């Protein structure tokens, strides 16, 4: 079935007017993000924010150092979700804390630029350049160069997967692991995985909502098959960092996640994929509220922990 609290979330959500994507704007939708209930912020030894001055832009970064972990620390460069349009350092702050605290790794939450103000592939360039910037400063952050992972949820998982591919092409930096939480890893639009139609409606992330995101992020039809947008279409996935993929049973992106796992495995990359049976897309954001989401996110963090051990 469906997690009890998730069920109550959808009930409260379906009480609202049917979204009007034809007229919804990025600003309007960013406001709707305040609808997410307050969540518990797990404690960490330290939270620090700093600027990364990159060509053309300064990206904010929130670093979370967990308690009781000795340097050189393993790290996770994290990219928040939100369809490449919404979200920020605050929306996924609770998520990053859990990953740091139970993942036993220093998490760097990257405030990448959002569309439509910055269309594709700005976010992608930000994800990569941010990882480069942080790895370059491994020493300054007391990080173990060999234990730096990339990860993210939804659009964030997409950015992590694409960043991995770009690091491979550019000879670095070294990525030890890929944490992809119900990621949007792409697929050939002409041949969608079964979950796209199956969970198209009523489970928070909907077909219409994804369409709306795509219209804000992408510039043209042709980019739907662009590898930087659909990493699963990249011609050669071998040599990519080993990965852990979490999918949700009621997520339209469920089989998309499975598609990437399958693709990575076929390319000889070690990959573990787990489907959470009673959850929906975005369940991490209900950490400490939903019992299913809480155990799932903690589990995901422990998967990360074992990965960087
Ligand atoms: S991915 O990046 O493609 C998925 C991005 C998720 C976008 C979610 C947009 C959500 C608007 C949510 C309003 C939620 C209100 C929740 C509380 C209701 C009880």
């Amino acid at each position: 079935p469906l997690d009890p609290v998730i069920q109550q979330v959808l009930d409260q959500l379906n009480r609202m007017p049917a979204p009007d994507y034809k007229h919804l704007s990025a600003q309007q939708f960013r406001s709707q993000q305040s609808l997410f209930p307050p969540v518990k912020k797990e404690p960490v030894a330290e939270v620090r924010e700093f600027d990364m001055d990159l060509p053309g832009r300064t990206l904010k970064v929130r670093m979370y150092r967990p308690e009781g972990v000795e340097p050189p620390y393993p790290a996770l460069v994290y990219y928040h979700g939100g369809g490449w349009v919404v979200g920020d350092l605050e929306t996924h702050d609770p998520v990053c804390r859990v990953l740091a605290k139970d993942g036993r790794a220093v998490v760097f939450s990257v405030d990448y630029r959002l569309a439509p103000e910055h269309k594709f592939p700005a976010a992608v360039e930000d994800a990569y350049d941010a990882l480069q910037w942080i790895a370059e400063r491994a020493a300054d952050f007391h990080l173990d160069p060999a234990r730096i992972a990339v990860g993210g949820d939804s659009a964030g998982g997409n950015l992590a997967a694409v960043t991995s591919i770009l690091a491979k092409e550019r000879g670095g930096p070294a990525l030890a692991f890929q944490l992809l939480i119900y990621p949007s890893t792409g697929y050939d639009p002409a041949h969608p995985p079964a979950s796209i139609e199956e969970n198209a409606e009523g489970y928070l992330l909907t077909g219409g909502m994804s369409l709306w995101f795509l219209d804000q992020y992408l510039n043209s039809l042709e980019e739907l098959t662009h590898p930087w947008f659909s990493p699963v279409l990249y011609p050669d996935l071998s040599g990519l960092p080993p990965a852990y993929i979490a999918t949700a049973q009621y997520d339209p992106l469920r089989d998309v996640g499975k598609l990437y796992a399958e693709a990575l495995n076929k390319a000889g990359v070690k990959v573990e994929i787990e489907n959470f049976e009673d959850l929906i897309h975005g369940f991490a954001q209900f950490y400490s509220l939903s019992p299913g989401a809480t155990k799932a996110l903690v589990r995901i963090a422990e998967k990360l922990r074992d990965a960087l051990a």
